């Protein structure tokens, strides 16, 4: 689709067998989701931005469906205020910024 | 242009006659720039990011160029980690997300 930016660009995602709402975020390098279970091994990571850093769990090779488009990549899980789809998965669904 | 997301979507902006680097950030409602001098009166705002909240100074009706595109709108100034062009100005330059 073409998504305008008058309001937050929220979409439905399917991850880990669950439906969530998430923000398409070109400012985020990484994808970070509120607390949930995911399969496989993980390792701790710190991610930062406005207000500083939070500690998350990094899971690799996670699938995911974003607004009906599948992909695979790293998903960070932790105390994010907002579920965020970052560039690592936006590329895979073919998302670009156009003006 | 069409900006892909394999790298950070960094552009040059012009504000106060000076060129700066900034990030096109669909996850940001507002535009936040590092400490600088802007004319006029300001109002207080708090904004929440990944790590918590910061206090910023809100300046309205500021002339700003984004990747050569002229905008006039609200600019927040404060301890952001990078200069962020948020949706308030992305809409002025006609930006959309597309996939
Ligand atoms: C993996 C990450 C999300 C870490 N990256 C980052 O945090 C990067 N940023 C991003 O990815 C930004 O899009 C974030 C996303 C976000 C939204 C709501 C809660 C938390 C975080 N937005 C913000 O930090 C603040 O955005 C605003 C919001 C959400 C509301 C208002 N009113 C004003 C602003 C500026 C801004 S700083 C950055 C490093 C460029």
């Amino acid at each position: 689709p073409q998504i305008t930016l008058w309001k937050r660009p929220l979409v439905t995602i399917k991850i880990g067998g669950q439906l969530k709402e998430a923000l398409l975020d070109t400012g985020a390098d990484d994808t970070v989701i509120e607390e949930m279970s995911l399969p496989g091994r993980w390792k701790p990571k710190m991610i930062g931005g406005i207000g500083g850093f939070i500690k998350v769990r990094q899971y690799d090779q996670i699938i995911i469906e974003i607004a009906g488009h599948k992909a695979i990549g790293t998903v960070l899980v932790g105390p994010t205020p907002v579920n965020i789809i970052g560039r690592n998965l936006l590329t895979q669904i073919g998302a670009t910024l156009n003006f």
